[PDB]
């Protein structure tokens, strides 16, 4: 019903009024009682509070810890949650130009595939993560019924919204809905007139289903940066090329064929015994395994005020061709290059699946 | 560790403006009858009215949230707080202001539960030590750590230079044994810009667990003119009490050097806890004991002013809690005065209205 008022996702280049990011904690999915991944995660935060304000969000067991570990012009609060995704279980923030200026929407959620196929077993916390975050702020909620996560849609601020067919369209997600009314709904809540599906997303990305935030995004109108690697050996190029012939192939909501610029991929990461050995094992969640190639892109990257916050993986080249390639293309923005980015890789996520932007409300 | 003093700071009395009232939300056991349900009620009955006249902020545990949030009109926000108890007045942070980094700080006192772990009344607080911090933190308001235990409950202020305390429960040696009057005194002008200080020796006849809370005995009305619990029945503990404070406050002179005016509030008929109400709470020795027969600490002086509004407690006696709504209003002329029905559920935890508030003040500009 956002349609009704004139409401719209705007770009993520967009001004902000701050950032939303969760605190990491759980032993099954973070090594070493999750200390390497919070200090990457405070490390986030401290860099974009830089360029605007933060909220991090902790629970009741880490408020004091995350309070102690992070500049006072931070503010945390205390909040439950299951496990530290703020992209996808946080509101996608939504606005007008004119009662308020500003709302969210609150999805349903279901731990990227619920109970046969999700990440773990009780996501009942999470569900409440997006009510609890609007009502903090005093903004309007809108709630959807559909299964959705933030990390599975980006927008280009002028109508067009890409999205993957692996994760949208997945039997685990909204199997009784069609493309068309998936398109209808995001249309309605988004302010989008048209779409670009990329059949899939990144090779290794099987526990979201290949989110479109970890392939590809939008940089400006007409012009995306995409998951890339001209080796031809790896599982990821085959993504790659038919994800480039699907742009080559797709019109933006303006009329505008895409500019697509390649980010490269790191080398093949695989996690360590060493990692593996510091993640407890039981059944709550999925098994990390020694061995499994990571999902790791510098397309994961968070767009703040002014500042583009990017992973560093430990590949030396493509680490830095990476902010080469930011830096040309987000001219105006400053690029952080963010160590340690493989503390949140071996997790499942990056940089932008811990963050959820507040736009600025219009006057 | 800067003094509010040293920045220009100051408590402002309870009828400034506000920007918003904080409330916990009940839900322990072995203090609340009911598996709580009663006092949420009533805690719920306290938001709504105050949110007629200003903003609140509900305060709810993990465990509580979703119930709290269903309870509550959407008007009130509900956020997400670990407590061992819902006493805000006394768990939360006591703010001051000035007139010109914010124009408005928190004090986050210490605390123990009022009187630690050989006269407390639970036995662990360290939720409660936090309350105060994450308040603040959720406002960006600035905060002043105070070793000395402390509850806002303890101290009333005209915004004028006066404090009005008790020494039943300042000067326990369940509180700062190793501080004497002169040093709380010495920190109290310090922290909340009072020059004066009138002390009763004693609270309400009924608040041995809290020592005699001055919140539950005399509150200024506005400066120059307090509140009193009062009783003509001589056979009631409580007359001796009353006597001994209208005494004190008879020969008291303000900062500013009124001599203070008197007005009578006169408590309900005694009141004491039923075989079916203690029957409603669990014992299971976290907590002290909640017996039938025991005589409830009931006063109308425990009532919250908010922006235009006076909150104040019915008790259930006919008589008396009319009686307590037309000095209140005769008190408060521009005021609306609002009374709580069901406030002795409140009573039998050993508190009212003004306890479970806290005001945050507007920030000057
Ligand atoms: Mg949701
Ligand atoms: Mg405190």
């Amino acid at each position: 019903s956002p349609a009704e008022h004139g409401y719209y996702m705007p770009a993520e280049w967009d001004s902000h009024a701050q950032t939303w990011i969760g605190w990491p904690e759980r032993q099954d999915n973070w090594r070493h009682n999750a200390l390497p991944a919070q200090r990457v995660f405070a490390g986030v935060a401290k860099a974009i509070s830089k360029f605007e304000p933060v909220t991090v969000c902790a629970s009741p067991a880490q408020w004091e810890n995350a309070r102690k570990q992070l500049p006072e012009d931070i503010r945390v609060v205390e909040m439950s949650m299951n496990d530290s995704w703020f992209r996808d279980s946080g509101p996608t923030f939504i606005v007008r130009k004119r009662n308020r200026n500003i709302a969210g929407i609150d999805w349903n959620f279901n731990a990227w595939g619920g109970a046969n196929d999700g990440c773990y077993n009780d996501w009942s916390h999470d569900l409440l993560v997006s009510r609890k975050i609007l009502a903090l702020e005093r903004i309007p909620r809108f709630q959807h019924s559909m299964i959705l996560e933030g990390g599975s849609i980006h927008v280009d601020g002028e109508g067009t919204c890409l999205v993957t067919e692996e994760c949208l369209l997945n039997k685990n997600r909204n199997p009784h809905m069609s493309k068309e009314q998936i398109e209808e709904e995001l249309k309605k809540y988004l302010g989008v007139q048209s779409f670009i599906w990329l059949p899939r997303g990144l090779y290794g990305d099987e526990d979201t289903n290949g989110h479109i935030d970890n392939m590809c995004c939008f940089a400006r109108p007409g012009v995306v940066l995409l998951s890339w690697t001209d080796d031809e050996t790896d599982p990821q190029y085959e993504r790659s090329v038919e994800a480039l012939s699907v742009l080559s192939n797709s019109i933006d909501a303006r009329g505008r064929k895409i500019q697509v610029i390649k980010l490269y991929i790191p080398e093949p990461l695989y996690m360590t015994e060493e990692e593996s050995s510091g993640i407890t094992q039981d059944g709550e969640a999925i098994p990390r395994l020694a061995g499994t190639r990571l999902a790791a892109s510098y397309v994961n990257f968070y767009i703040a005020n002014g500042g583009i916050i990017a992973p560093q993986f430990g590949d030396p080249i493509r680490d830095k061709e990476a902010i080469r390639v930011l830096s040309d293309t987000f001219p105006h923005h400053s690029v952080v290059g963010i160590e340690n980015a493989r503390e949140i890789v071996l997790a499942g996520g990056n940089i932008h699946c811990i963050t959820q932007q507040q736009p600025a409300e219009p006057t």
